[PDB]
C-alpha cells in the first residue's frame, strides 16, 4: 500500500542524554525515523525531557509509552501515561503509538486538537501466534474503527508459513499498515515490507538494542539485504535450512544481484517442514532456493524435475521455479564445488553421508578413486555400495600416508567450534584435508590438520564455487566468478555471525 517502507530505529537508552545520542546515531546509520520508548527511561521529567528530544532529534519522532500489560515497561497511573502521549503531540511529535485496548478513549480525548503534521498509530501485539486471515481482517477493522491514522499489527511466528498471512494483510488492506511477525521464523516479514505494502519496519542501532525478537540492524537492512531496492516486482530467493542463521548466502547473492542490477532479493529461510514451506510459498514471487542442512534429500523429492546429476547423486541444493508452468527444478552445485576445490588444493576418505557427503562421494568416484565414514553406519554403508566404495566413525581414528580427508558433517560448525570428526593423531596420514563447514572458516579440524603438516582446503572455497553456479541458475546470467570471490573476501570474512 502506497510508499516504500520506512526504516524506524527503536530508542531505549535509560536516560534522556543517551537517547539524544542514539537519535543522532540513527541518523548517521540511515534510519528514516526513531521510536522513543519512553517506558525505558529510568528518570523521566515529561515536559522537560520531551521538549529536549523533539528539539535535538535530527529525525522525525514517534513516541511510545508502553505499559506492562502490553509487553512494555511502564507501571502506574493510566491517565498520567496518556497525558504524556498527548503532551508529546502538543510539543511537535510526528507520531505516537497508542494501544488498541485504549485507542478509542485516547483518540476521543484529542478530537479536533491534532496538529497538521501528526499521525496516530494504533497497535496490537500477539505474543502467541499469527491468526487466520479471517481473524487478522477483524483485527484490522477493529483498529480502523478507533480512528487510527495507521494500523499496526505484530504477531508471532510459530512456523515460517505464518508470514504469508501477514504479507496478504499488508499487501491488500486499504489503510496504511505496519505488519510485522516476531521471532527468527518471522524475519522475512521485516525485510520484504516494500514488496508487500508494509508502511514501516524496525531496524536496530546495533545487535544488542533489540525491542522485539527477530529485528535486524539498520546496517544489514540497507547494505546486506539492499532494502531500498526491494519493490513490488522484485523476485524473492532464499537459503532453506535448520539451523540457517549462520548462512552467508544472503551476503553474497544480494551483493551480486545489486552489482548486475538484477531485480531480486535473497533472505534466510528457517524451515521446519520442507513440504509445507514449498506449498505455502508457491507463487511466482518466490523464484528459487538454495538448500542446506538438513533438507538436501527432501528437496530432491519435492522437485517436479531433477537434473541428471542431482538424480544420480541423490541430493538437491538448488531449486528453481520455472515461470512457464510454475514447477520446481532441482540441481546440485555441491559436487563441482567440493571436487574442484579439492583438486585445486592438490583414495578419498569422506566423513559424513548426508546431502554434502553424497555429492562429494559421487564426484570423488567420477574422478577415479572412496571410503565413507559416518556416525550412522548404515548410511555410510548404503552410500559405499551406491558408488562402489563403508567405515565406522570410530574406526576412522586408527584407519596409506598420502590420503585425502573430506569432512561433510556439521561437526565443528558454529557454535560447536570445538567438535572435530577425527583425532589429530590420524591426520599425519593424510596429504590434504578438506572441510565443508565454512562457518567458521577455520574449524578445529582444519586447524589440527594444518598442525599435522597437511595441506588444507577450507569450506569457503567450496562455498564460493557452488554459489556462483547457483547465481547462473537463478538469473540466467553468466556466473560472475571473479566477482563472487571479491564479494566473499570483502563482505563475507567476519566470524561468529548469526542472522536471526
Ligand atoms: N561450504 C559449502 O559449500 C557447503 C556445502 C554443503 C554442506 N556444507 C556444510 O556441511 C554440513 C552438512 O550439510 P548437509 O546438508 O550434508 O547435512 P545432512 O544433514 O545433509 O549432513 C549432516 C551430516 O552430519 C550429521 N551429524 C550431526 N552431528 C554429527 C556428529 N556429531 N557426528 C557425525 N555426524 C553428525 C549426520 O550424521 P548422521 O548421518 O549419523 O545423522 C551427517 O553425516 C553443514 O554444516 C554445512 O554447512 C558446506
Ligand atoms: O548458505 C549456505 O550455508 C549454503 C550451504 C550449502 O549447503 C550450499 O549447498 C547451499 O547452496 C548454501
Amino acid at each position: 500500500v502506497k510508499n516504500p517502507s520506512l526504516i524506524c530505529a527503536p530508542v531505549m537508552a535509560d536516560s534522556i542524554d543517551k537517547m539524544v545520542i542514539e537519535t543522532s546515531k540513527a541518523h548517521e546509520l540511515g534510519a528514516d525515523l526513531v521510536e522513543i520508548r519512553l517506558d525505558w527511561l529510568k528518570d523521566f521529567n515529561p515536559l522537560e525531557d520531551l521538549k529536549t528530544i523533539i528539539k535535538k532529534s535530527p529525525l522525525p519522532t514517534l513516541f511510545t509509552y508502553r505499559p506492562k500489560w502490553e509487553g512494555g515497561q511502564y507501571e502506574g497511573d493510566e491517565n498520567e501515561r496518556r497525558d504524556v502521549l498527548r503532551l508529546a503531540m502538543e510539543l511537535g511529535a510526528d507520531y505516537i503509538d497508542v494501544e488498541l485496548q485504549v485507542a478509542s478513549e485516547f483518540i476521543k480525548s484529542i478530537d479536533g486538537k491534532k496538529p497538521g503534521k501528526f499521525k496516530v498509530i494504533v497497535s496490537s501485539h500477539n505474543y502467541q501466534n499469527t491468526p487466520s486471515v479471517e481473524d487478522l481482517d477483524g483485527l484490522v477493522a477493529r483498529i480502523q474503527q478507533t480512528g487510527a491514522d495507521i494500523v499496526k499489527i505484530a504477531t508471532t511466528a510459530v512456523d515460517i508459513a505464518d508470514v504469508a498471512r501477514m504479507f496478504h494483510i499488508t499487501s491488500k488492506a486499504q489503510v496504511p499498515t505496519i505488519g510485522l511477525v516476531m521471532g527468527e521464523r518471522g524475519l522475512m516479514s521485516r525485510i520484504l515490507c516494500s514488496k508487500f505494502g508494509g508502511y514501516l519496519t524496525f531496524g536496530t542501532l546495533d545487535s544488542s538494542k533489540v525491542s522485539a525478537p527477530g529485528q535486524p540492524t539498520i546496517k544489514d537492512l540497507l547494505d546486506l539485504y539492499n532494502f531500498r531496492r526491494i519493490g513490488p516486482d522484485t523476485k524473492v530467493y532464499g537459503i532453506i535450512g535448520k539451523p540457517v542463521s549462520h548462512s552467508k548466502s544472503p551476503i553474497v547473492h544480494n551483493q551480486a544481484f545489486k552489482s548486475v542490477d538484477f531485480n531480486g532479493v535473497y533472505v534466510h529461510l528457517l524451515v521446519d517442514n520442507l513440504v509445507s514451506f514449498l506449498q505455502a510459498y508457491s507463487s511466482s514471487d518466490f523464484a528459487g532456493f538454495s538448500c542446506t542442512i538438513p533438507h538436501k534429500e527432501a528437496a530432491l523429492q519435492c522437485c517436479d524435475e531433477v537434473d541428471p546429476l542431482a538424480k544420480s547423486i541423490g541430493a538437491v541444493n538448488t531449486i528453481l521455479r520455472r515461470k512457464s508452468d510454475g514447477k520446481l527444478l532441482g540441481y546440485n552445485t555441491d559436487c563441482i564445488g567440493s571436487i574442484s576445490a579439492i583438486e585445486d588444493g592438490l583414495t578419498v576418505v569422506v566423513i559424513g553421508a548426508g546431502g554434502a557427503g553424497k555429492a562429494l562421494a559421487y564426484g570423488a568416484k567420477e574422478k577415479g578413486a572412496v571410503v565413507i565414514a559416518n556416525r550412522t553406519y548404515e548410511r555410510a554403508l548404503e552410500l559405499a555400495e551406491a558408488i562402489g566404495g563403508a567405515l565406522s566413525l570410530t574406526d576412522l581414528d586408527n584407519y596409506e600416508d598420502g590420503m585425502v580427508l573430506a569432512n561433510t558433517t556439521s561437526m565443528g560448525m558454529q557454535p560447536n567450534v570445538e567438535e572435530t570428526p577425527i583425532s589429530k593423531d590420524a591426520l599425519k596420514h593424510y596429504a590434504l584435508v578438506f572441510d565443508a563447514v565454512y562457518t567458521p572458516r577455520i574449524t578445529r579440524l582444519l586447524r589440527e590438520a594444518e598442525e599435522s603438516g597437511a595441506i588444507t582446503v577450507s569450506g569457503s572455497e567450496m562455498f564460493v564455487r557452488q554459489a556462483y553456479e547457483q547465481f547462473e541458475i537463478f538469473t540466467g546470467l553468466p556466473a560472475p566468478k571473479e566477482l563472487y570471490w571479491q564479494i566473499m573476501s570483502k563482505y563475507g570474512s567476519r566470524e561468529n555471525l548469526y542472522f536471526q
